């Protein structure tokens, strides 16, 4: 490829603090816009081989039938590999009224039905991401229709197979125009553990235009070394030695790295940054130290880096604030979610420079100057 060949082990590393997003594997430093793809793909990599598995590509069977009743779709989804196994989903789409926009109704994934108020003209996808990876503890490992398609033993995490699901959604939709949905106007919604997993698919599933995870805290927008950091220091956050003994959310393999995080070539700055240069906001709630909240700040603050080399900062968002229920939406952000989906599903020209936070870290501080090591460059 253009990229050469692409790295998915660095069997050398060792770095107590986070990975520099500006240095390939092999040393070289990234120079040029166009540099960001090959590292997002040297990213994806080693985000599969360390922690999510492998991701498969789209089989060579996909097919997808539409019926509507009232204004709810049915998109009924066929996926099959070339052993003739084969699965079927189908995920309802909930309609705005009336005549729809001349390149049809942007449409955000909502997974479960996600958290987050959606406005009037945004179509609501409903994605059982449960029944495509199951995620009810670790009993849950291998299943879900990911698994009676690949094998119960593939090395997909949970989170991998949601993925790999949406973007079979999205293929269904670009082959099924009565749908009337504007598949370059595609946005990605969860909370909690479906936070998780919506940050994932907007990662790894490049067709997203706006990915929106909400209180998606540890194997969400929070990283994992910082989350070691506060639990080492007494705040009572979930971190990666719990979180693969909690559920499935995370390959078998990142068993093996979980006491040994430092010796990880990426963490979840890396993974926030492979929405790069594409749109992400995410939210947090500092009222639940589970969450990690120090964690999400620092990691998407260097996350945020990328974006700002890029040269295009305010496509990337992130409000942390306190004062309410896990997964309660609170009035005082509908402002800031609301620029973002005006401005990347909605084509409006809404400002989106949100990035703050309210510093309630509990036992830790964020300090910078520890955790992030790089310049950011102005890339070419
Ligand atoms: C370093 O690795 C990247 C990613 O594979 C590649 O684009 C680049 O050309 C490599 N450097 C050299 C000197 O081959």
């Amino acid at each position: 490829g253009a990229c050469g060949a692409i790295a998915s082990t660095v069997p050398n590393y060792n770095n107590a603090k986070l990975p520099d997003p500006f240095t390939f594997a092999n040393g070289t430093a990234l120079r040029t816009k166009a540099d960001w793809s090959c590292r997002r793909a040297e990213i994806s990599a080693l985000i599969q081989n360390y922690e999510a598995g492998t991701l498969p590509p789209k089989p060579p069977v996909v097919t997808a039938s539409f019926s509507k009743s009232g204004n709810t779709g049915t998109l009924a989804i066929t996926a099959g590999l070339s052993n003739s196994q084969t699965i079927k989903f189908s995920p309802t789409i909930s309609y705005p009224s009336g005549t729809p926009p001349a390149n049809g109704w942007p449409l955000i994934i909502a997974y479960e039905g996600g958290s987050i108020p959606i406005p009037a003209g945004v179509a609501t996808l409903t994605y059982s991401n449960s029944d495509m990876a199951q995620q009810n503890s670790a009993s849950s490992r291998g299943q879900g229709l990911f698994y009676q398609l690949y094998g119960s033993t593939h090395s997909a995490s949970a989170m991998t197979a949601w993925v790999w699901g949406v973007s079979r959604i999205i293929d269904a939709l670009e082959m099924t125009p009565t749908a009337q949905i504007n598949t370059q106007r595609i946005g990605v919604t969860g909370c909690a553990r479906d936070g998780k997993g919506a940050l994932m698919a907007g990662a790894f599933e490049e067709r997203i235009a706006l990915t929106i995870p909400q209180e998606s805290g540890s194997g969400g927008d929070a990283c994992w070394r910082l989350s070691k950091y506060e639990i080492d220091n007494g705040n009572q956050v979930q971190d990666a030695v719990e979180i693969v003994g909690e559920n499935v959310w995370f390959s078998t393999n990142f068993n093996n790295y979980v006491q040994k995080l430092p010796t990880v070539p990426e963490d979840h700055h890396l993974l926030a940054a492979m929405v790069a240069p594409r749109a992400m906001i995410s939210f947090e709630n500092t009222d639940y130290l589970w969450l990690s909240p120090m964690s999400s700040f620092g990691c998407m603050t260097a996350a945020h880096t990328v974006w700002q080399g890029l040269g295009i900062a305010d496509s990337h968002g992130f409000a942390q604030v306190g004062g309410h229920a896990h997964c309660a939406w609170p009035s005082s952000l509908t402002p800031q979610l609301n620029a973002f989906i005006n401005r990347f599903l909605l084509d409006q020209s809404a400002t989106t420079n949100v990035f703050t936070t309210n510093n309630q870290f509990g036992k830790v501080q964020w300090n910078a100057a520890n955790w992030i090591t790089w310049t950011t460059p102005t890339l070419t």
